[PDB]
């Protein structure tokens, strides 16, 4: 059909930065979790290298898939295809050429897909504040951090879903760690110190005579990881304005409808979240002049010059957002 088409036309451009995620997602009956996923595993070739049968894989991505909520704005399938797509471009900047293995790179990608899953649409501290069974389970630390990763993996153990069924013991044990470790990142309470080693990192880095950088532990290797989710996670105001605009709007509708939870509660609306004394402007600017740019501009020192052009389209959205406000 002309549909299935279009969107054969608009996955050519999934190793672009400004991928028409939305549009996929409309093409694909709201399948773009499931389809950018499949595309991004036959590009890297990880259902050979893995041994991944081809009907597994479609299997646990659409149950994945079906475990975003479609009544959550911003915290959904969409948002979950963005960062798996983003993440994949991430991995294939030039100063990162060869220094991630194929498991790792597995890793990084699962990660990303399964990152927000079972998302309510509140955050953390809406969930400590009304004593949730989510904060009760977790200790009030990562708590939904905590249930995204239980939930992906989770998942793997439906019928025809384990695809890493073909993985060896060693390798499901590094996947597993590795997963945990990057999502557990994904906690916005752990942005400063992440940000902070990273630019430790950034002072004393290593690299060849090309650019390439040279992390040889653990702990180096993934910290980059870490930092580079962290940042397809914030990369909303990198993206062209289109998008962007779209990402803006969609927080928004979700920050307000946490804010009505809370005034129907009798609680203290949040910050952002109070339709009724809004910035949006004024908010997205802050929101990168203290949060996306300096994370931003670290990457860019990271791999430096490779992000440059991601670093230019943050700037050009931060002055238009900055004209908006008189
Ligand atoms: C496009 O705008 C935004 C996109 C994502 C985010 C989030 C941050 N930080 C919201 C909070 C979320 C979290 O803490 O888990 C991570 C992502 C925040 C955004 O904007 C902020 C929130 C409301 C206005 C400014
Ligand atoms: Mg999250
Ligand atoms: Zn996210």
């Amino acid at each position: 059909t002309e549909q299935e088409d279009v969107l054969a036309k608009e996955l050519e451009d999934v190793n672009k930065w400004g991928l028409h995620v939305f549009r996929i997602a409309e093409l694909s009956g709201n399948r773009p979790l499931t389809v950018i996923m499949h595309t991004i595993f036959q590009e890297r070739d990880l259902l050979k290298t893995f041994k991944i049968p081809v009907d597994t894989l479609i299997t646990y991505l659409m149950t994945l898939e079906d475990h975003y909520h479609a009544d959550v704005a911003y915290h959904n399938n969409i948002h979950a295809a963005d960062v798996v797509q983003s993440t994949h471009v991430l991995l294939s900047t030039p100063a990162l050429e060869a220094v991630f293995t194929d498991l790792e790179i597995l890793a990084a990608i699962f990660a990303s897909a399964i990152h927000d899953v079972d998302h309510p649409g509140v955050s953390n501290q809406f969930l400590i504040n009304t004593n949730s069974e989510l904060a009760l389970m977790y200790n009030d630390s990562s708590v939904l951090e905590n249930h995204h990763l239980a939930v992906g993996f989770k998942l793997l153990q439906e019928e025809n879903c384990d695809i890493f069924q073909n993985l060896t013991k060693k390798q499901r044990q590094s996947l597993r760690k590795m997963v945990i470790d990057i999502v557990l990142a994904t906690d916005m309470s752990k942005h400063m110190n992440l940000l902070a080693d990273l630019k430790t990192m950034v002072e004393t880095k290593k690299v060849t005579s090309s650019g390439v950088l040279l992390l040889d532990n653990y702990s180096d290797r993934i910290q980059v990881l870490q930092n580079m989710v962290h940042c397809a996670d914030l990369s909303n105001p990198t993206k062209p304005l289109q998008l962007y605009r779209q990402w803006t709007d969609r927080i928004m509708e979700e920050f307000f409808r946490q804010g009505d939870r809370e005034r129907e509660r009798g609680m203290e609306i949040s910050p952002m979240c109070d339709k009724h004394n809004a910035s949006v402007e004024k908010s997205q600017v802050g929101f990168i002049d203290y949060i996306v740019h300096p994370l931003w501009e670290t990457w860019a020192d990271l791999v430096h010059p490779d992000a440059q052009d991601i670093l230019d389209t943050l700037e050009d959205n931060r002055e238009w957002y900055q004209s908006t406000i008189p």
